[PDB]
């Protein structure tokens, strides 16, 4: 989360301000007046939670779920796109299912000897699996996953025959996805799109016929297993093609789209009969909501001309074979708001009355349980690791955060800066803005940080708007993969309040090849220090999203979302799972720490793992990294800082003393406030043990260097404040997230504030 | 924003930063010239020498207000 | 419940609550409920299960090697 002027955003978070999705930057600020209005309505659904495991399972082979799947690892994975991964999977098609000798060489591994295939006896001396090494001993894939899936493909065509006695399990987690963003990757959704009848015409037709040719009972067969299946099989590689070009189809499609939203000159292009509302692209009329879309196209492009055009097409037939509707994807779909749904909204501030502070946010989780485990591998060959959870920790290290979910209850949360607003008096309010106030958004951090990435990074990249040039495929680029997001963040919660649009295309004096975003003329109080748009007129029209906010009411959100970990461990009893590794190794710390008692130092230490009572040493536990939050503390960290920044300065100078004590009382509880929440981070479970151990290292200790006689220290606030608070801090170190320095900074907070209490206790 | 100036000109001096000393009633209309005087000159129209007469006329009068604000 | 009651009876394995407490600290029940435990647990006590050189006895026997002068 950061911040930013408001009648400055554009020389602020220049590229945030819309104007920037278009290479817009010029004398002018976009913009200007136009034509044609229509809300652009029913928005694609919210991808966001509904984490959960699914089985790859039986050579029944289900397309549509794998091609999901392949969405998911795109994402996740070590290449990006889909796209290429596509290409791949065709080529590996190709070297497979086209590449005939293989089979042979399968059945041979199969019921091969000799004279096959062995009369009219069954015998499927087989594990699913067993095939799967031996096509492993074939041509790797960086990404197996349809390796598994032609196996699967073999056993769907094998199911008729007797050698469905493999018959185990396959299993594989979800994947977060977001808003969800680009055009590009609705263009792997397009070409996946293609992988659902590109896959699913081997997946199906495959036989029922030949049993296994009957001849009674049925069959032998030589090759004529391999033969039959194979030379089906690239006959089935050859009716899948999809024909049609992945980013043309979008480019087309998109393109009459846009010039539909045109109130400039549509020209040539046109609403027209048969042209349009083809019962169905209509319905796209009302899908508007992929708006965008066309922003970036012409960003990352330029002209959209529809090429392979036609008339009757398309029309006809492409925009009926659209992605959304072929539905693979976290493409997802949905009416308006419910994305929305998860806005935070806090109007705050007074008086002027509009602008200082005025946040926006998320609802969000803590279902406090999380996981951790050994990875066991039945066999080597890559990372098929069977792992089952370790709950004598698992549990209480959940239970250990069960009172932190009670803790930074991250709306009540919100209520800190808010009420950070009364600072300073007095009213400006012209000469200096108006304020970001608003964003702080834990999406966009769990978006970037379950890479992580460190979003933080990104954050400044869109401070100045323009990307840092990072060059690497997995790294520049995602830095942006997450900046479309970001746009896409607040749009659609600039849907509600209001439906108000259009705008135009704003052609400037180059280029038009296209560049219309949308307008807002919501409505509003008689005063504007607030945007440079002075249109107060009945209500801004507007140029910006965010202004709209800016005038808006602080509605205070509905808002309920919070996710929820997967179980895991009932299926991985029996089924391994493969986002591993990524979940890591993994277990920090050693968070030694001193205490100064009079002119000595006594620093002591304690190796993690006996703090949960267990012993010894665990060498192979494997907790996750559970996202959520990261971007909570992480918010409430650097919120913090603007606070003290901000109180420090009013003291510095505001001015006229009946405010600096307040500010100056003000910071003192606020750290008082910390103080106390922070025994319920630790001495309470399971930090106690910490405190334990460290009294135990301390005063054994004073022992070994002789004298346990000063050793009063079990005792008193300020030993007791260092400890506690180290306390909590250290279980909060053991949990995953919130490093070090944070700490550092945090005992750095509490330090000059004042400690006091006697709070304890 | 030029009050935001001149109150930043309270800031250079300590003592003179004891808050906004200047809003009364007599200031407001008596800067409010001062956006008459942005429309005057370099708002593209007037051509100074001018509020020069403006000046001698606003100090040829009470002015006040009159009244509203 | 009928066993560990006989636990009352094996308080020898006094010294366990010791390190219990040192080795580790508070001692909560964490799973206590209160029908449990009780129930079931006490009774899934090992000595019972019987593994281990855990080993069962009366008083002196394992003092029975002690000399004293």
């Amino acid at each position: 989360g950061f911040n930013l002027k408001v009648k400055d955003l554009n020389g602020s978070a220049r590229g945030l301000t819309q104007a920037f999705a278009i290479g817009e930057l010029k004398n002018q600020l976009s913009v200007g007046a136009l034509q044609l209005p229509l809300q652009f309505t029913r928005t694609f659904s919210a991808s966001m939670t509904s984490e959960l495991l699914w089985e790859v399972g039986k050579g029944n082979i289900d397309p549509v779920m794998y091609a999901r799947l392949f969405f998911q690892y795109a994402q996740a994975g070590g290449a990006l796109s889909v796209d290429e991964l596509v290409n791949q999977f065709t080529e590996y098609h190709q070297s497979t299912a086209c590449n005939p000798e293989i089979w042979r060489k399968l059945t041979a591994y199969i019921t091969g000897s000799s004279n096959r295939a062995i009369k009219a006896d069954a015998v499927g001396k087989v594990p699913p699996t067993a095939i799967l090494e031996q096509l492993r001993t074939l041509a790797p894939s960086e990404h197996e996953l349809f390796h598994h899936i032609t196996t699967d493909f073999v056993c769907h065509v094998l199911s008729p025959l007797g050698f469905i006695l493999p018959d185990a399990a396959y299993v594989y987690r979800v994947g977060r996805t977001a808003t969800y963003p680009n055009f590009y990757a609705l263009v792997d959704c397009v070409r996946a799109s293609d992988l659902r009848r590109m896959l699913t015409a081997l997946s199906s037709v495959d036989s029922k016929m030949l049993q296994a040719t009957f001849k009674a009972k049925g069959a032998l067969a030589p090759a004529l297993i391999s033969q039959h299946l194979a030379n089906a099989a690239t006959t089935a590689f050859e009716r899948s093609r999809g024909n049609f070009d992945a980013n043309a189809v979008v480019s087309s499609v998109l393109t009459i789209l846009g010039r539909l939203w045109s109130p400039s000159t549509p020209k040539e292009l046109d609403p027209s009969a048969r042209l349009r509302n083809t019962n169905g692209i209509d319905q796209l009329r009302s899908n508007l909501a992929l708006f965008i879309a066309y922003q970036d196209m012409v960003k990352q492009r330029g002209r959209a001309e529809v090429i392979f055009s036609d008339e009757e097409l398309s029309s006809t037939i492409i925009p009926w074979f659209i992605e959304a509707m072929s539905e693979v994807s976290p493409f997802k779909l949905r009416p308006i708001n419910e994305t929305t749904s998860y806005i935070g909204q806090t109007s705050a501030i007074d008086h002027m009355g509009q602008p200082s502070h005025v946040v926006v946010y998320e609802d969000w989780q803590f279902a406090k349980e999380i996981t951790a485990f050994t990875p066991v591998k039945l066999a080597n060959n890559s990372n098929q690791r069977f792992l089952d959870v370790e709950p004598g920790i698992s549990d209480r290290m959940s239970a250990t955060l069960a009172p932190i979910g009670n803790t930074f209850a991250v709306s009540a949360f919100v209520k800190n800066r808010t009420a950070v607003y009364e600072a300073v008096s007095q009213r400006g309010t012209v000469n200096s803005n108006g304020a970001e106030m608003t964003l702080g958004f834990p999406s966009v951090v769990e978006r970037d940080y379950a890479l992580d990435r460190d979003p933080m990074v990104a954050i400044a990249a869109l401070r100045t708007g323009i990307v840092d040039e990072s060059l690497e495929a997995r790294a520049s680029n995602d830095l942006k993969r997450s900046m479309f997001n970001y746009y896409a963040a607040v749009m659609h919660y600039a849907v509600a309040h209001n439906p108000e649009v259009v705008v135009s295309e704003h052609q400037g004096v180059a280029a038009e090849q296209g560049s219309l975003y949308l307008v807002w003329n919501v409505r509003t109080e008689l005063r504007i220090p607030v945007g440079y748009n002075a249109i107060e007129g009945g209500s801004i029209r507007t140029p910006e999203p965010l202004e709209a906010i800016a005038y808006n009411k602080p509605i205070q959100p509905s808002e309920v979302l919070q996710a929820k970990v997967l179980d895991l461990a009932n299926h991985t009893t029996s089924i391994h799972i493969w986002p591993w590794h990524e979940a890591s190794t993994e277990f920090a710390y050693e968070d030694a720490y001193s205490v100064t008692i009079r002119n000595k130092r006594y620093t002591a230490e304690v190796k993690e793992f006996e703090l949960l009572g267990l012993g010894q040493r665990r060498e192979r536990v494997r907790i996750l990294k559970p996202t959520v939050a990261h971007a909570i503390i992480q918010m409430w960290y650097s919120w913090f800082v603007e606070d003290d920044r901000t109180l420090a300065a009013a003291r510095r100078t505001s001015r006229d003393d009946a405010e600096k004590l307040a500010i100056d009382g003000r910071r003192m509880q606020n750290a008082v406030t910390l103080l106390r929440k922070i025994e319920m981070i630790g001495t309470t479970g399971i930090g106690a043990s910490a405190v334990h151990l460290a009294q135990s290292r301390i005063v054994d200790q004073m022992a070994g260097r002789g004298l346990i006689d000063d050793s009063s220290d079990l005792h008193v606030g300020i030993n007791r404040h260092r400890i506690r608070i180290w306390a909590g801090l250290a279980v909060l170190q053991m949990m995953g997230l919130l490093s070090r320095s944070e700490a550092e900074a945090l005992t750095k907070v509490l330090g000059d504030s004042n400690a006091l209490g006697m709070v304890v206790a």
